[PDB]
């Protein structure tokens, strides 16, 4: 009975186009806040952040006021979209096809005219995502809210601290914070401020998943490529081992491609690491070909250069701590024996070439081991957030 | 004739903004229940549960009452969306872009004013999905429903047991249950309860599919990696076998990647199993390289260390139960015979090195077999739901 | 002039909320039929059938009647959505986010009040898809239609045979039929029937595509795995051939994964066939390792067991139809000759071990050939729809 | 001033439900045409054509006429959707979830009452796509337009030639033409025609992309499989080469799968070509195994059959244009010499078996080369649109 | 109070169908501009450009004017969609399913009647994307805006320079510019211009990403294919190396396929480069087979042709700077010695054939190296935007 009377009375002559101030010259203060419930996606290709957010607006409607003594029991009223004035606060940097992502809920008012509007939404905002340090990258995404058409002398936008009590932690992104700031922009024409409220979402990429799917597989496959330098040449499998390791890295690249960013503004950190690892596997195959050249050197070819015999068989090999009828029968038998002696000399020459091959495998083992470790440590620790990341995620 | 008169009479002065109670001070009891028809998806990346659900609301409208004697034949009426008051019960933790997923069906009322509202919908709710024990994981997803704007003294929300008679069993998830609970939240300002109804969907992952696509392939490929230790070195195919098995696991990883979860909150169980299996295949290739080093050992190199000949050729080899002119012609022929004797001594030394290689293959066969079995059994049975899962799904 | 007058007259006092019967106690008969134009998708993961369907409803509106003599030329009228009463027939088991998939076309009425409503739509219905016999599976998907709120004493739903004259044959599914049935459900409270009309779409999976992309490739790759038993051991390529065939099957699995169903309610038929084929390829690699063990057996090792020489060299090998100074020079020359004789004896022993290896390759060739044929024939012909399928599709 | 007066005057008593004819017995002629701007997609799995099309409708509204002398300056008026009568022409075979894909633009009318309606849209129509001759296939997709509810005596649909001046050429489909035809369907009840306008889009698949991604790669990989017959057996790499070529074709199949059609109504042309090529690569591996059997034939095994020595070493090999103390020392030395002579005889036998292997490689080289060329030429030129396609696209 | 009075006064007798000019014969000038915020996607398959754009329209409404002295404090008013007249400017070449992508914001008017309309939107326009020079391609995409129904004598469209102050740089596309142009089209019927405003977006593809994912991997894998010519034939791994490199390129093609364009209007630049590289790897395998033919040439076969011994062993080999009882014992021993001499002659012949094989590997090394460099440099530098691209992106 009383709310029937009240609802009839409140909408008599009410115009939802009218900003509800007693004095049209005075501004209408609107309190704007938000509540972040979820980070949904960070699209680095489309440069868009998707978030679950409940916006919180509050103001005072001069017309929706009543004496609670004349309508006992009726402390609040609800108005659906389009029936009363609402602040036209929109996300300026919206990247949604609808532009307005909010679900228009009812406006709750109490007897004194204080209106509360709690529109939920799944927002999509344009955010520049810098993947230079991927996967140890920290992103700062702005959410800029403001009145589409009212200036600061008509709509006095005020900010309140964002609520994160209901935030559901993301599995891929760590929320550093959601700080907010009120700013005013001025047009050179006029002296009216134009206010906006910007919330800067700072979020850190969790790196455990990437540690086990990109960093480790690349270290361990790189190690198996170094194993070629320990395989004896007589096996006849050095090329098989090395070339098949390279193939495994190509097949690996397929898995890596689904999670690596596709940009041309910079070479990500992990792209420098993956490329580095594959040049070292490629160069190990190249060094293996040279080693086989030495091992299979034809004994009747070119005599071991003097420099080859010094730089390898002496210096490097030390540093590495390696180390009538009767007369006719005589002629026939002297030929057989001399043939065998020539074979022995040829085999001795081949043994020197084979030992040189061994020495080059140990030099390359040592050099490639050092070079892989230096690149791995240097590339990963060049990230400013490496230490913090590993400490928090591992 | 009579329903024409009745429909005209029921909407005279009716305001769909008005909560329909005779006393505005008294609360309006709303009975809320749901009916779960289908679990559609459990998105562990976006942390969203999609379900097919028919909500069931009931209340009493003080204004929609008529004497069935004055309108014979007219026992019920139907009102479409927006024509009469409805409870504003919404899914609080909705993750839908529309926020409100319900299809607004007609409200059925009978002569005494009892209204039944059966809105169907495909709901998307935010649910934290813990994949620590994947694929033997049990998930608990909450569905929290409540009035958007009414407090407990105006809208007295009451719960009824969820209906699962129409539930269609899912092929991927086993429905443990859908228990419900009514709760009240209080603001420190005031003494009015704010009620909500939460339905907790508990669902168990069926593991048969994962048993045949991840667990078994990994066991059987791991077994083929152990086969390198049985392959004789003279084949010249040990590295080929072992390295190609590793490649097959990389290609396998591709299939596994489509179904494995991508999170950084924990290493899933199956990720520990897959990683474990691949370190053992990688280490078998490493051990094979060492074995080939022994088998192709140069006979004129370093004499078998004393420790090598004891730790291997004696202890391990026992535990494994293995085991003028005439004088000139004399000189020419004595050289030929002595050359052959030197060859025999060299070949005998090589045979010892080759037998040592055999012994290391049996040690590694035994050790790697034990270590694969222990890791497989230990990793899979570390799941609290392993026994139950295997009993129900296999 | 006349239709202007008529349209004005027909909507005077008309209420689209009113069921249009002269007697509110009498039921309003609605004739319901459908027309199936296309099967669009059979989602076995989401358990949803998508179909192109034109629904056909007919009833009689007591109020939309006119004398065609008083409005010459005006034989029919059209009313858009919301202007006149319509039956609230909905798909009960709808799996669409909109729930109502129909496009609301105009209601055509003639002078006697007979209304025809032909709403088109792309419907999504929840259908349990049993993939036990994939790809020789027949599916039965129900389409249950009924009034959302009217009981059988108010809305007398009647069925007519579904129209399939306009059906466009699907490339993946063969339409067996679309039989319909009217049923009544009773509540224990009351004696009013609640009718519904269910159309059961029976559709058979066409198997030609699967015959050329899964069945054949698996037979032919399985055959190439058997070819290892024909490759002589001296090639040094048995392991290479066998292990690379297994890899090709893993790469094949990738193609197969895109079209195989992902369920845990049963192991599909094709999953049993693919698994079977890969265990036999895996076991051929295992048998090859054993064969190489025999072929490279060290001649100075363990004497061929007595049982080995009988079970293989005799029985299986028969069944398979296989089969001063002068004296010093004497000593030097007698050693050379005796060394050669020892070599010949050692080589003879090795030849027996090599022939045993040959015999095991023929046994395994024969056994594996038989076992592959039996599994292929047995697994595929275990499908109840195998004969029919092959006869209609090949 | 004048258009204000005119707009007020034109909608006085206007009913948008009324077909706007002075005589309700006379039909209202509607001129229907379309303008094709783009072919967007040809979905052969879902059997749907997506096109960008601007429909063009024209008619005469008897009520929207005014004297341009009484409203100077007002030559035309615009009416938005729902304000005036429009023809209910819809795409009959629409495959869109909205069914009606048009964007409802304003209706332009001039002083004489001639209305022009230019609704744009992205249309989805159901088209049977026959991929028997893929990628040399020509498709004919119908677009059938008609009034949903009006018969030919009320709405006289007339056709005009489709406009293709604004057509943007597609990169995948060549537009042969868009011919249109007006037809009338009769119901046996009645003598009123029911007209429709059907536009048949004929489009030819461009084949350049498929020439470089499917046809060529398959020819060149097939050639590399033939290279096994030129590789000498002593390399020990024939199986490696052949088996790795087969693997490369499996990996190739992956790329081919993304662009090949998935149907069971026929085996496409390119599926016959790809299958053919892979049976020939598979059979080359089989023939290689036989060749190795000959090359490694044990010299102490079965004597070259008489037929083998004739069919190969003579006929095929011609067609291919190939081609006390002292006495003791005598005994010791006579054994050494006789041992060597036996070795020479054994080696001579082996040389015959090795030459037979060479002859079989040349026969197979020649035969497989011929058979690959015949299948390639025969399969591709069996397409009725092959010559035209290659001439226009290459 | 004053804005309530004003809003009531402004909509008295206002018709949003009326073009708001004091003189219906005079045109209404509309100022049209846009603001480009983001390039979202360049779909070269669907030929569609997606952009984030805020349109800017301005005009003068003759009816929305008021004296600011009679309504103090009320300087501006806002009107939502449908309440006042708006220009019907649409994107002519829209490729959106909605056709109209704008979000209809409020129209801001001031006391003098100047209306500002700032509709945001995510636009999809049809743009022909020429990928002939991919990835060094520059695209020109037009955005054509105009009134749907008004001619130039009723709606005088005027252009203003596009605003790019808020443009967010894209990671894949470099914005060269957004120049605009006003044009008039005439119908031969009449002398009224029909104006439109076209904005031509010129954008350059950034090539850093493609440099590291397509250009480099193809160079480095091509280099590893050249390494076969340095591998000695005795290794028995030349075919293994070469054939596995080809496989790695096939697996590589998979990654390349996701980013390469699929068109039949031309062969892109990168498709010519990738094809070129793979023909050279294929031909290296072919040349390797020929080399092995020489190396394993049977010594008792065909004598080195005279031309072979000149073209290779002399010219090319120079250019490349390469280079009673007693008598019985005599007979037995003379046979042994002569057997060895025959072996030496046979081995000498084989050495010539093996040296010829070496010479062919160096010729092919040199020739293939030159041919790879020429094709790489020639194909990439044939792009008109190569120099500029590399200078700006690397
Ligand atoms: C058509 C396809 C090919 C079909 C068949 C294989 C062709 C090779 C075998 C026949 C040729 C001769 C031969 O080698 O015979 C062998 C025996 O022969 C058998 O007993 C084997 C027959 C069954 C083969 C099963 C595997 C299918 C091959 C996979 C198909 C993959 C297809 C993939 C296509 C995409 C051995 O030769 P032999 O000289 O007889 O024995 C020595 C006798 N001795 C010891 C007594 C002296
Ligand atoms: N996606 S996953 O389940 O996290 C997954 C699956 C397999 C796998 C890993 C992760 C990595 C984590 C540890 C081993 C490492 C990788 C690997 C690479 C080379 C060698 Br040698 C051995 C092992 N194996």
């Amino acid at each position: 009975e009383f709310q029937r009377k009240l609802y009839k009375e409140l909408v008599k002559n009410y115009n939802p186009l009218e900003r509800p101030v007693a004095n049209d010259s005075q501004p209408l203060t609107v309190y704007f806040s938000l509540s972040l419930l979820q980070i949904m996606d960070v699209d680095e290709k489309n440069q868009v952040l998707t978030t679950n957010i409940w916006l919180q607006m509050s103001w005072t409607d001069h017309y929706l006021q009543w004496n609670v003594s004349e309508y006992p029991g009726v402390k609040t009223v609800r108005f659906p979209d389009g029936q009363i004035w609402k602040p036209d606060i929109l996300l300026y940097n919206s990247a949604d096809e609808r532009f307005d992502a909010t679900f228009h809920t009812n406006v709750l008012v109490n007897s004194s005219g204080h209106c509360q509007y709690l529109p939920p939404g799944i927002f999509k905002s344009s955010c520049y995502i810098d993947v230079r340090w991927f996967p140890f990258d920290v992103q700062h995404c702005k959410l800029k809210f403001g009145s589409w058409s009212y200036g600061g002398w008509s709509l006095d936008l005020q900010m309140q601290e964002a609520d994160i009590s209901g935030y559901i932690p993301n599995g891929e992104w760590d929320l550093v914070g959601i700080p907010g700031k009120r700013s005013e922009r001025f047009y050179e024409c006029c002296k009216e401020p134009y206010p906006d409220v910007t919330f800067t979402v700072t979020m850190r990429r969790r790196t455990l998943y990437y540690g086990l799917n990109l960093l480790i597989p690349c270290v361990l496959i790189s190690a198996l490529a170094l194993l070629v330098f320990l395989l004896p040449a007589d096996s006849g499998e050095k090329i098989s081992l090395g070339i098949t390791v390279l193939l495994s890295l190509t097949v690996f690249m397929l898995l890596v491609a689904e999670i690596m960013p596709a940009t041309s503004d910079s070479v990500p950190l992990i792209a420098q690491y993956f490329a580095s690892t594959m040049i070292i596997v490629g160069l190990s195959v190249v060094v293996t070909v040279i080693v086989l050249q030495y091992h299979h050197h034809d004994p009747d070819g070119g005599k071991m250069p003097k420099w080859t015999r010094v730089i390898l068989l002496n210096w490097c090999a030390w540093f590495l701590r390696m180390k009538p009828d009767l007369a006719k029968i005589l002629e026939e038998v002297r030929y057989i024996a001399n043939r065998f002696r020539c074979q022995d000399e040829s085999e001795a020459v081949c043994s020197e070439w084979k030992f040189a091959a061994c020495v080059v495998d140990r030099l390359c083992l040592m050099a490639f081991s050092v070079f892989t470790i230096i690149c791995t440590i240097g590339i990963l620790m060049s990230a400013p957030n490496f230490v913090e990341a590993v400490s928090k995620d591992f």
